[PDB]
RNA sequence: GCCGCGGUAAUACGGAGGGCGCGAGCGUUACCCGGAUUCACUGGGCGUAAAGGGCGUGUAGGCGGCCUGGGGCGUCCCAUGUGAAAGACCACGGCUCAACCGUGGGGGAGCGUGGGAUACGCUCAGGCUAGACGGUGGGAGAGGGUGGUGGAAUUCCCGGAGUAGCGGUGAAAUGCGCAGAUACCGGGAGGAACGCCGAUGGCGAAGGCAGCCACCUGGUCCACCCGUGACGCUGAGGCGCGAAAGCGUGGGGAGCAAACCGGAUUAGAUACCCGGGUAGUCCACGCCCUAAACGAUGCGCGCUAGGUCUCUGGGUCUCCUGGGGGCCGAAGCUAACGCGUUAAGCGCGCCGCCUGGGGAGUACGGCCGCAAGGCUGAAACUCAAAGGAAUUGACGGGGGCCCGCACAAGCGGUGGAGCAUGUGGUUUAAUUCGAAGCAACGCGAAGAACCUUACCAGGCCUUGACAUGCUAGGGAACCCGGGUGAAAGCCUGGGGUGCCCCGCGAGGGGAGCCCUAGCACAGGUGCUGCAUGGCCGUCGUCAGCUCGUGCCGUGAGGUGUUGGGUUAAGUCCCGCAACGAGCGCAACCCCCGCCGUUAGUUGCCAGCGGUUCGGCCGGGCACUCUAACGGGACUGCCCGCGAAAGCGGGAGGAAGGAGGGGACGACGUCUGGUCAGCAUGGCCCUUACGGCCUGGGCGACACACGUGCUACAAUGCCCACUACAAAGCGAUGCCACCCGGCAACGGGGAGCUAAUCGCAAAAAGGUGGGCCCAGUUCGGAUUGGGGUCUGCAACCCGACCCCAUGAAGCCGGAAUCGCUAGUAAUCGCGGAUCAGCCAUG
């Protein structure tokens, strides 16, 4: 057990907040919990999309939402009448009244997360975990990036003894406080047991 | 069949499905050949893996230089006879094919007879000298045997002199000394070995061999080319030689020393250590014959780079030529290590020997011995190995280097006591569960009176305290009373249905919901963290772990990452078949150090006038502070050591060589921790391992340990007065101020959503004074009694206030811990959880 997480440890500098607002003493917990719900409702519905990350801002009863996606056409919609129940159950859920924006994901292959879940999927296919693996690394590694490393739990194969495989390129430096290193995690349901997915993706400097 | 497969995911057991193979057959067992170059003629071996005979002498035998000529035995060639048939090969043919059978055809090694050749081998004769042996002359030598002399030292005896201890050991003791030892001087007897030279040397067939001297004797090397003329190399059997030990007869016996006698160490010592002591070690003759008898490498001969050191003879002599010993190395060899003209290379001759480990060098037979034994030397059985060299790593009571409060130096403490808190044992209806050496034990639990709570008893509910959905039915939302009850819950009573569609309407259908019943199922802190994610601990904040390309190597791998130096560091320098690069190290980031800019409802007579002199008001942002950005040390500067890095010192400076401290914890280790945070695979429970409730339990003890607090006192303790801090906290809260009460605290009550109100006095400190060394104005436990507050409730189990009681304790056994600075020690204040609170954490 070690190794700080990569991006809390650089909240400071390159990285920020997923959920940018303030408030506090009698609100806070209240409000914060609020996001934990959308995320909640985000995840288990924008999946086959590729949510990225949820930014969330508010400035009183005003909320942002704004979703990041590979493939915003699935968060939008048939015209977009998706993006009015999703928009819409947000606020039976939230009586804030707020929005919902979507970022299309600049080439998914340098989101992490998606790097990750990426690899995930094809493990819960039944996929060699050892070529998802340097299959997805050099996919970042290819795809512009200066470094990439993708870690898989145990089981792998439905081992009977819990290992772990790794792969990585280019420079991936964890304890440089200003590399500005992309992180996910994946997770692994199988029928013989739980598979954690790590990918790290490395991003120039500042 | 070999390797193995099966201990709760088995492609290796059993069945199913499927699939491959082969098909009137397929498997099996046994035996022969093959694979097996694993008996090797074709086609192997013996330095370390199994394998060179301990050495020599020499018999049978095998092998044999150069030239010419006879034979022409081998050998080769031609002819011919034989080589029946069947089978085999080939062509053709018959039974519808084939199998099977018929016809014809081919070849055959060997052997007989005839003829031919004559290179090579055999034989014969003649001749030579390049092998070998002899001769001439020279050299070195611990080669051997016989006799004899020499000095040192040791022990024993005699004399002199001289004491009280000597000797011995890790310490000791036995032992020896006042019948005087040891230690010193002199003299005498005896045995054994033989210093320095001496060596990395010599000689010998091996074993083995060193004081010197003489004598008898072996071998050997060189120079000369003088003599013989192939006379040669090997060598089964035989014979002889053969360390030490042991054996026989006899002598000798100084020292040493099996056995044995005591001493000591040890849990025990028939052992390592110590003091004696026999065989023995010694010599003679006789016997034994083994050996890591090792170069672990048979003998001889020819051939294939060098260099370097060394012994010995010749030499036109620090150069070349011969013999011997070592080193390093060409080609080559080798599994590698290594060997390499002192080959483990290239070749030829001959000899010995091996053919998996264990059983066995054992059993039996035989030969040999005085005996001990020796040489020759199996199998049954059994195991899949035994084994060799080298690579990585780990480990060593191995070595060099080197870090860390790791040790030492030093300060305070723990182990003693009272208490607090955790843990074990005891124990209990239950005292839920986990954590266990460092890396469990005030740890999860930053808060157990109920809750929490998962345990225990008792009462009680079952689609359930929770999620989506189904079938039949009544009524449906929901709100308010009553009875039994500890509560839960069970039983039960009355208000009250609208919502959409269709219908005059009664009324019917139908959506969200409630309830009985059946169901899918909830739920489970119920096992498994050796099924897992997740997160954490830990070696380690240690300085390391790797990759690419190239190079080395059959290969595993090595090289770079080693070496010298430097560093907090695989940090940096220089070197180097490596050149780089990654993860880590560093830097980036935070807080504290000086400074500036920005901003002043913080701050100040600092500068000014008013004052209820409390900076209160005017005013001003200077200073303080506030919080943002930014500057600033880089060994940059000077001296000096160094190749360089880097190191010592100096200067300016708030700060110096990473300015202090954070945050940050590599590839990996441990089947490290956690299925009770959460997640999840499998197993298990589903009138119950589900759920509610009250009460109890998680809090007991006569015990032990851990981590703590408070002390045992006057470098103190008590009272009065009075001074300086930081960092946090506060609406369902912090609470100034007054009155009340000794007080806890109650009642009233202002300000504050808070740099500019409150928690707050900070305490140690300072100032006056008291106590006066005593269990004492030290210590506060225990207990009695009263009382406040929180909370529904404080018996089991709260905190606090007041009086009374005032215990253990006079500084802690073996052992053990932290800390290198603003640290340790010491003194308070704050927070999280939290009604309150056992926080001395
Ligand atoms: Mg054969
Ligand atoms: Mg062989
Ligand atoms: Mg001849
Ligand atoms: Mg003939
Ligand atoms: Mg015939
Ligand atoms: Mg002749
Ligand atoms: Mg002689
Ligand atoms: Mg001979
Ligand atoms: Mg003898
Ligand atoms: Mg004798
Ligand atoms: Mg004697
Ligand atoms: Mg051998
Ligand atoms: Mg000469
Ligand atoms: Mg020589
Ligand atoms: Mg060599
Ligand atoms: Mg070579
Ligand atoms: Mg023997
Ligand atoms: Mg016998
Ligand atoms: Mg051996
Ligand atoms: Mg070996
Ligand atoms: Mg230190
Ligand atoms: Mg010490
Ligand atoms: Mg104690
Ligand atoms: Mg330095
Ligand atoms: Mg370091
Ligand atoms: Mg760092
Ligand atoms: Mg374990
Ligand atoms: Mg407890």
């Amino acid at each position: 057990g070690n190794k700080i997480h990569p991006i809390g440890f650089r909240l400071g500098i390159t990285r920020d907040w997923e959920s940018r607002w303030y408030a506090g003493k009698k609100q806070y917990r209240h409000l914060l919990l609020e996001d934990q719900r959308i995320r909640g409702l985000l995840e288990k519905e924008l999946y086959s999309a590729g949510l990225a990350r949820v930014d969330i801002e508010r400035a009183a009863d005003n909320v942002a939402v704004t979703v990041h996606v590979a493939k915003p056409g699935v968060v939008i919609g048939r015209g977009g009448e998706r993006i009015r129940v999703l928009r819409e159950e947000l606020a039976k859920l939230t009586g804030k009244n707020v929005a919902l924006n979507v970022q299309e994901v600049q080439n998914p292959n340098l989101s992490a997360p998606l790097v990750a879940q990426r690899v995930a999927e094809q493990i819960e296919r039944r996929f060699a975990v050892r070529r998802a693996i340097k299959q997805a690394v050099q996919r970042v590694m290819e795809s512009g990036a200066k470094g990439a490393k993708v870690i898989v739990s145990g089981r792998i194969g439905g081992a009977e003894q819990a290992r772990t495989e790794w792969a990585a390129q280019g420079r991936v430096p964890l304890h440089t406080l200003r590399a500005n290193i992309d992180y996910g995690f994946a997770l692994a349901r199988t029928t013989y047991g739980v598979l954690g997915v790590k990918a790290y993706i490395f991003l120039g400097e500042v």
